[PDB]
């Protein structure tokens, strides 16, 4: 599914980003903006064999298990099939354990260069 900007936001609230752990909503939404176009079936493969994931990019080293990245861990306890659905609660459900590990949204590297820093509720504007 390819999520309009309002949609996306009103989602994201209802599983309770919105300032999660002192990030406010507009940092969710540009995440996912930069990360995958707001599309859930997203997916990009990286130089050491681990692939990301879904609407905020999950990467398989860590927090996924795809089958395919050997000698690496599955935090959130999930197939990374789970991520690429049109409900977003899996991929929410593991970002909150990502953002709490110590480094907060600095774990996503497009929030890191292209949101960070910027005016983030610009993202929200107009929406119900």
């Amino acid at each position: 599914k390819v999520f309009g900007r309002c949609e996306l936001a009103a989602a994201m609230k209802r599983h309770g980003l919105d300032n999660y752990r002192g990030y406010s909503l507009g940092n969710w939404v540009c995440a996912a903006k930069f990360e995958s176009n707001f599309n859930t079936q997203a997916t990009n493969r990286n130089t050491d064999g681990s692939t990301d994931y879904g609407i905020l990019q999950i990467n398989s080293r860590w927090w996924c298990n795809d089958g395919r990245t050997p000698g690496s861990r599955n935090l959130c306890n999930i197939p990374c099939s789970a991520l690429l659905s049109s409900d977003i609660t899996a991929s929410v459900n593991c970002a909150k354990k990502i953002v709490s590990d110590g480094n907060g949204m600095n774990a996503w590297v497009a929030w890191r260069n292209r949101c960070k820093g910027t005016d983030v509720q610009a993202w929200i504007r107009g929406c119900r």
